[PDB]
């Protein structure tokens, strides 16, 4: 399955079956498993959507006066990708989906006629288009479910039901907006066909994602890993132990990565050359890709490094987390510990001797939401300033922010490790205000401030 022979073909022992069942059981309480009723409800919602897509495309087809041997056979289908597709959807998160339509349907139609169709559907509320983004998307809450819809116009007269979007010939000549909108599905579909046992893969991913979250290292934006990245690490682990079940896979996961020789890239398959002029991660021909610290490459063309935002600080943090994970699973395997110990959250607010507290405020909840989103995307800047400081070894940003007239304030806690800081944090705040204003995304009285604190005096700035 992988690009290398597996490390071991051994299958589990009954001992492991029982350990795998216990793992499943310590997970339920965490809501890791979506409720079946909800899963059924999502399934029925998607079906309705898919029918709305077919309806719409059919309609466009007629207005373009195509023949009936075609109008009747023109397809149209919605494809789900990402987490919900992997079967490890994060309760509270949306459902990502790609609307695949034939040649005769333009993107303009998507944001016009299709958009107006969703507008007049009883279940549709909060309909909002963002057709000017990197990946054009139509967002909406469909019967209480949050959904993101991307559009892709393929060079086909009809969209056959069995269409497999992995086919690299489908991207040829397409507009980049169309190409980008296809990446999610292709990556997801590649992953699923790149693992020896979907089920075992699924359960392991569930565990790993929870683990990363409980350990404050789950965030693509902040330099750690996102869902897709975690999925690829688990998959590589699965390729290596093809007959193992979740129990040993979670353990192997830690053995394998706590010892990974970075920046050697994690690949799910051998990359193939494809003209297309699309950006491809490849240190052999792109000197800039040689600076990536923890490369985890997506398997679909154009292969890209899903973790180029990793810095010395985050990688270091994650390496240490992997080692502790290995240690815990070791004793879980010896029965000297229970699975609950893996998902136990270390007091982030107590593992470092020094911290930086980041405060973001706004005059209204709407703005606090926007503002916080902006500042979050700026935090890596500070982490960068900190690393370039002789006195600092690493900065660990706890990715889970939390609540601090009618105050509307949020705050982050950053862990520091030393080998005073006022200039760097002051520098950071000025940059945040400056960029946010230069990019016309600043509102009066939106505030951001940071203060260095010693572990001992963090208490007074928390609940
Ligand atoms: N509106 C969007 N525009 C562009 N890319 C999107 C959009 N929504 C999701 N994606 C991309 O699709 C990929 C898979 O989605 P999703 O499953 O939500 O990712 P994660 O991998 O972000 O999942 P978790 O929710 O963290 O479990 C990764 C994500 O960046
Ligand atoms: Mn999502
Ligand atoms: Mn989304
Ligand atoms: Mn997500």
């Amino acid at each position: 399955y992988g690009i290398t022979s597996p490390i071991s073909l051994a299958a589990p022992k009954e001992t492991d079956c029982l350990l795998t069942q216990k793992l499943v059981e310590t997970l339920k309480p965490f809501g890791v498993f979506e409720e079946e009723e909800e899963l059924q409800r999502r399934i029925l919602i998607l079906g309705k959507l898919n029918n709305l897509v077919k309806e719409w495309i059919r309609e466009i087809s007629e207005s373009k006066n195509l023949p009936q041997s075609v109008i009747e056979n023109v397809g149209g289908k919605i494809f789900t990708f990402g987490s919900y597709r992997l079967g490890v959807h994060t309760k509270g998160a949306d459902i990502d989906a790609l609307c695949v339509a034939p040649r005769h349907v333009d993107r303009s139609d998507f944001f016009t006629s299709f958009y107006d169709k969703l507008k007049l559907q009883e279940e549709v509320k909060d309909l909002r288009a963002v057709e000017e983004a990197f990946v054009p998307v139509i967002k909406l809450c469909f019967d209480g479910i949050e959904i993101d819809i991307l559009f892709a116009r393929l060079a086909l007269q009809t969209i056959p039901e069995d269409l497999d979007l992995r086919d690299d010939s489908l991207l040829k000549n397409l507009d980049i907006r169309c190409i980008r909108s296809l990446n999610g599905c292709r990556v997801t579909d590649e992953i699923l066909h790149l693992v020896p046992n979907i089920d075992n893969f699924r359960l392991t991913l569930r565990a790993i994602k929870l683990w990363a979250k409980r350990h404050n290292i789950y965030s693509n934006i902040l330099g750690f890993l996102g869902g897709v990245s975690w999925a690829m690490l688990v998959a590589r682990t699965c390729q290596l132990y093809p007959n193992a079940i979740a129990s040993t896979l979670v353990h192997k996961f830690f053995l394998v990565f706590s010892k990974w020789e970075w920046p050697n890239p994690v690949l799910l398959k051998q990359p193939e050359e494809c003209n297309l002029n699309l950006p491809v991660w490849d240190p052999r021909v792109n000197p800039s890709d040689r600076y990536h610290l923890m490369p985890i490459i997506t398997p679909a063309y154009p292969q890209q490094n899903s973790t180029y935002n990793v810095s010395v600080s985050t990688r270091m943090v994650m390496v240490e987390e992997f080692k502790q994970g290995l240690a815990i699973t070791d004793e879980i395997l010896l029965s000297k510990a229970e699975w609950s110990k893996l998902f136990e959250a270390p007091n982030f607010f107590q593992k470092y001797k020094h911290y930086i507290v980041l405060l973001a405020s706004a005059p209204t909840e709407k703005q606090r939401l926007e503002w916080v989103g902006l500042v979050e995307s700026k935090i890596r800047i500070l982490v960068g300033s900190l690393e370039k400081n002789e006195f600092i070894t690493l900065a660990h940003v706890n990715p889970q922010s939390f609540p601090a007239k009618e105050e509307f304030r949020t705050m982050w806690v950053i862990g520091l490790v030393f080998k005073d800081l006022t200039y760097d944090i002051q520098s950071f705040t000025d940059t945040v205000y400056r960029q946010a204003i230069n990019s016309k995304m600043f509102e009066v009285d939106m505030k951001i401030a940071a203060m260095h604190v010693k572990r001992k005096q963090l208490h007074q700035l928390l609940p």
